[PDB]
RNA sequence: UCCAAGGUGAACAGCCUCUAGUUGAUAGAAGAUAAGGGAAGUCGGUCCGUAACUUCGGGAUAAGGAUUGGCUCUAAGGGUCGGGUAG
């Protein structure tokens, strides 16, 4: 069918509201047949074309879990962390982080916010700096390269 | 019943010596080989000449007499400072 409306888990209205205001007119085969089983307790192995949709495929499931495992809330412990996403450039992290933030746009405000950090190896930020700001704003999702992380 | 040196042997062994003990035992004098035959007998016969190898650590980074510079991505690689012309 390929139709967001039509999906098995009715997936979450601000994640349908970022998706209509992004577009894509429809979901793509790999973004069909990996965000029902991605959050459906299974482990996904995806091979695909490039451009294909597929860091949406990734992104989508990472953000139900993320609301799904009461990670938004007050009861979320310090210092703890949800997801990591690990890419082998730094670049290639640093557009997994905008497509997150874009996702992450229209997230509802009037409650416990949804943040992301990247990890990647800089000159402009030692690794204790990573772990300053990591405290103080308590992210939820991780992205970066293997060395810094 | 206790203690127990060294060197050769380079096969327990045997041989020689260091420390330590002996000179004790009446005294003096004056098995091996074989020519020829070969059981005829009797009851009974380790060291000289080659070649390859070969021990311990530390080392990382393709080598180690030469002109050393040596892959892609991926945490850190001592600290600090410094940018023009005009009003």
């Amino acid at each position: 069918s390929l139709e967001w409306d039509n999906l098995g888990f009715s997936l979450l209205p601000w994640i349908r509201t970022g998706l209509d205001v992004m577009g894509f007119e429809t979901m793509t085969p790999v973004q069909a047949s990996t965000i029902p089983m991605l959050a459906g307790n299974k482990d996904v192995v995806v091979d695909s074309v490039t451009g294909s949709g597929k860091t949406a495929a990734f992104v989508i499931p990472v953000l139900e879990k993320v609301v799904k495992e009461e990670a938004n809330t007050s009861k979320f412990k310090k210092a703890h962390f949800h997801s990591l996403i690990i890419a082998p450039t730094r670049e290639l992290s640093r557009q997994i982080e905008s497509v997150v933030l874009s996702f992450l746009e229209h997230y509802p405000s009037d409650l416990f916010p949804i943040k992301c950090q990247l990890l990647v190896g800089t000159n402009e930020a030692t690794v204790r700096d990573d772990v300053s700001n990591f405290l103080r704003n308590r992210p939820q999702i991780l992205i970066g390269t293997p060395g810094r992380v």
